[PDB]
């Protein structure tokens, strides 16, 4: 659909998991009036990443809704090497950063949007089956101050039709620090999975990404700063076995870190559904307004 030629470089937005994006101008007449776009590439064009890239692209293909970022379409030169991704362009940039910069004018009941967008997003991923793998406000995106959008599929696996989790175990290193304990211990990854990272985002969201306060501080803090190396992550499974569990934010209500704390559920299956969540949160914000 799109033609490198016409995609004009403008800068880079980010560089992640074997992928790097930019912000270019899609501007097939070349008079400035083609539109900006975000640009998806791979850092090196191997052929598990390619295919892992074309399984990636037809995911966010299959999705749309209004919190999961668009699919604009694809674009490659040379017989179909090069393949890039073209999605939409959202100005604000990552959840994250967006946050740390407007801690001071965003409230309780917007963080309680947004949560509340990122239960729709993934309950939307759950009904196809899809496992994200990969849930924190680094990779969820701002389109305005009332609308997020889940927005990085690169590790997004498709649910066996016989099973309820998928097990996975990629060369590379892993936010380990929102990974639930049965994906630490046996690279097992579920809906309820994304149900404790989603915890740690509803964590992250209500620390306004406290330097200090961002789970690999507080769960380095907690383990022992000694630790060094692979040794960590048995610190850290440990850690989630005897219920060590990030702390409550500064100024989080009781009611919302009891939420998390449901999410952070040792037991796979006593924790709460992607709808259960949206509903709890929703009626929330209903009392605090
Ligand atoms: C699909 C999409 C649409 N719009 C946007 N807008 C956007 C707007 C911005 F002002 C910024 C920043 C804000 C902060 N400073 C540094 C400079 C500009 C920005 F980073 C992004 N970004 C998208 N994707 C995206 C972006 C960045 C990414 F690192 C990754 N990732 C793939 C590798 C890891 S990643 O999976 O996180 C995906």
């Amino acid at each position: 659909q799109f033609e490198e030629r016409h995609l004009k470089f403008l800068q880079q937005l980010g560089k992640g998991n074997f992928g790097s994006v930019e912000m270019c101008r899609y501007d097939p007449l070349q008079d400035n009036t083609g539109e900006v776009v975000a640009v998806k590439k791979l850092q090196h064009s191997t052929e598990e990443h390619l295919r892992d890239f074309e399984r990636e692209i037809e995911i966010l293909k299959s999705l749309q809704h209004d919190n999961i970022v668009k699919y604009k379409g694809v674009c490659y030169s040379a017989g179909r090497r090069n393949l890039k991704l073209i999605m939409e362009y959202l100005p604000y940039g990552s959840l994250r950063d967006y946050l740390q910069k407007h801690k001071e004018r965003i409230d309780h009941i917007k963080l309680l949007q947004y949560t509340s967008q990122i239960c729709k997003g993934m309950e939307y991923l759950g009904t196809k089956r899809y496992i994200h793998r990969d849930l924190a406000t680094r990779n969820i995106l701002v389109e305005n101050e009332n609308r997020v959008k889940i927005g990085d599929f690169g590790l997004t696996k498709v649910l066996p039709q016989d099973k309820e989790y998928y097990k996975v175990k990629e060369p590379g290193e892993s936010p380990i620090f929102w990974y639930a304990p049965e994906s630490l211990t046996e690279s097992k990854f579920s809906v309820a999975s994304d149900v404790w990272s989603f915890g740690v985002v509803l964590y992250e969201l209500f620390t306004y990404i406290e330097k200090s306060k961002s789970p690999p501080a507080e769960f380095m803090r907690m383990i022992g700063n000694d630790k060094q190396g692979q040794m960590i992550v048995f610190h850290l499974i440990e850690l989630l076995k005897n219920n060590g569990r990030l702390p409550r934010p500064d100024g989080c209500p009781d009611e919302i870190y009891m939420i998390m704390t449901e999410c952070w559920n040792n037991n796979v299956n006593q924790r709460p559904s992607f709808r259960d969540l949206a509903l709890r949160v929703d009626q929330i914000r209903d009392n605090m307004a």
